[PDB]
Parts: C-alpha cells; sequence; structure tokens
C-alpha cells in the first residue's frame, strides 16, 4: 500500500540520518576520506528517498487523498530546501571551504529535524 511504501522511504531517511551523523564526527576529526564517501552515500541516499516520496505523493494524488496530498506537497518542497543545502555543503568540501561546510551541515540539520512534526503526519493520513 501507500502506507507500507512511505514506512520504506521513511527508512532510507534515517538511514541517511544515521550516515549523516556518522560524517559529521568525520569532519570533525578531520577523516576527510571518509567524508568523501559518506557524502557519496547520503546523495545516493537522498536521491531515493525523494524517488519514493515522488511516488507517494503521486499515489495519494491518484487515490484523491487531499489531506496527504496537501501535506506531501508541503514536504516535497521542504525536502528540496534540505537538497539545495545538501548540494552546497558537497560544493564547500571540494572547494576546501570547512566555514562554509559547517555552516551547511548546521542548517541542514535544523531543516531535517523541523520536518520531522510533518513527516510524522504524512504516515498519519496515508
Ligand atoms: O525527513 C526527510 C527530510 C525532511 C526535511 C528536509 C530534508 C529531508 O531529507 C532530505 C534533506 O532535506
Amino acid at each position: 500500500s501507500v502506507k507500507s511504501e512511505y514506512a520504506e522511504a521513511a527508512a532510507v531517511g534515517q538511514e541517511a540520518v544515521a550516515v549523516f551523523n556518522t560524517m559529521k564526527a568525520a569532519f570533525q576529526n578531520g577523516d576527510k576520506e571518509a567524508v568523501a564517501q559518506y557524502l557519496a552515500r547520503l546523495a545516493s541516499l537522498y536521491t531515493r528517498h525523494e524517488e519514493l516520496l515522488n511516488r507517494i505523493l503521486e499515489k495519494a494524488r491518484r487515490e484523491g487523498n487531499k489531506e496527504a496530498v496537501t501535506l506531501m506537497n508541503e514536504f516535497t518542497a521542504t525536502f528540496q530546501t534540505g537538497k539545495s543545502i545538501f548540494n552546497a555543503m558537497v560544493a564547500a568540501f571540494k572547494n576546501g571551504d570547512d566555514d562554509s561546510f559547517e555552516s551547511y551541515l548546521q542548517a541542514l540539520e535544523k531543516v531535517t529535524a523541523k520536518g520531522e512534526t510533518l513527516a510524522d503526519q504524512i504516515a498519519k493520513a496515508l
């Protein structure tokens, strides 16, 4: 169902959170080789989460679940804010700008933490 497909997507989001927090530790420790690999892993995870989210939104629409569509439109928009911050973080790493990297890293943390009250709302609406 769309509800099990959303729990699958929720798990992929949790995986990115787990990898994000080991990446943050690696950045702080100056282990740049690990950061590089973790950032590639996060990209692949965020790409996947976004595809599951689009499929879920398209399905809620075909199902006429107005509330779930509203919530998923709001959630997909904020997901894109996070993705832009992520891409900027990645660019900061390539550039060697640790000041920008730290900034974007803190910003992504807060965009994702906010999005959780909506994430939890979607689960109950689908
Ligand atoms: O819960 C997932 C989530 C919520 C809010 C913002 C996000 C995000 O994941 C990718 C980056 O941006």
